[PDB]
């Protein structure tokens, strides 16, 4: 029809691997405020950053502990 990559979620922009999981927690930073639940090596749910980052670098995203 008219499909296009309009990133309405400014700041959450990784379109590799997979989609999302709605109401989950991040296999790294336990954030639950995430609209883009990607998978890690185990197929474990990760928020935009930890999935975006691992996709670039094959590793989790140095950020916080595990719960901030
Ligand atoms: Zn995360």
């Amino acid at each position: 029809m008219a499909h296009h990559h309009h990133h309405h979620s400014s700041g959450l922009e990784v379109l590799f691997q997979g989609p999302r999981r709605a109401g989950t927690c991040c296999a790294n930073c336990q954030t639950t405020t995430t609209t883009l639940w990607r998978r890690n090596a185990n197929g474990d749910p990760v928020c935009n950053a930890c999935g975006l980052y691992y996709k670039l670098h094959n590793v989790n995203r140095p950020l916080t502990m595990k719960k901030e």
